[PDB]
């Protein structure tokens, strides 16, 4: 069962690396990682387990923030009201197109593997499309908007090396781009 203590911590070289795509078929290790990636999501959206193992209740997790530098992501995101919701573990990730109009959280984002809260708005695409391999290594295209697309995005940022706070303003954090879509959840 992973934990708290298997989520490396800003700083690690390996959060800063670009992650390597994977060979297809995966190897049982690799999917015992990935089913893993997913089942401490899982584990951290249950109040009693989350409680029990000081978890921090998570939607998205990289292989990178695992120490595992490797194209693989898991995501899961509860039902939002309106019966969307995401559970999704792809490998070799990729956007292959994208909205040119922008959204962001209002009150900026957070990451597992940051500890302390970073204030500012992360400007990210409203729209994408993703192609990747599922587990078995079958093919999955996604289109996403809004809340999953930021989501996403912020997850595919770890494989390259990117951190949420690498797309902060200095100088204006808080203030939007023109058009930009707040997004809520
Ligand atoms: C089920 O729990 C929720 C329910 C409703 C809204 C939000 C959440 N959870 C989260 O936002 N969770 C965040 C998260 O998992 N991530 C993922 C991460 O660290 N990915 O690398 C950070 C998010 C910030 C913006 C997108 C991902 C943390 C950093 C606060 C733990
Ligand atoms: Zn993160």
């Amino acid at each position: 069962m992973l934990t708290m203590k298997d989520i490396i911590r800003d700083g690690h070289p390996t959060l800063r690396q670009k992650a390597a795509e994977l060979e297809l078929p995966l190897t049982k290790e690799e999917k015992e990682t990935l089913i893993a990636m997913r089942e401490f999501l899982v584990n951290s959206q249950d109040e009693e387990i989350a409680k029990r193992y000081g978890l921090r209740s998570g939607v998205g997790l990289a292989a990178p923030q695992i120490n595992i530098s490797k194209r693989m992501i898991a995501v899961l995101i509860p039902d939002d009201g309106s019966g969307k919701s995401y559970d999704y573990m792809l490998v070799n990730p990729k956007i292959v197109s994208h909205s040119v109009q922008e959204a962001y959280l209002p009150t900026g984002e957070g990451c597992l593997s940051v500890d302390d809260n970073v204030a500012g708005l992360v400007h990210r695409h409203n729209r994408i499309t993703i192609k990747a391999k599922d587990i078995e290594g079958n093919d999955i295209q996604l289109r996403l908007k809004g809340y999953p697309a930021i989501v996403f995005q912020h997850e595919i940022d770890h494989l390259n090396g990117v951190m949420f706070y690498d797309h902060i303003d200095k100088d204006h954090p808080l203030q939007p781009h023109t058009d930009a879509v707040e997004v809520l959840e």
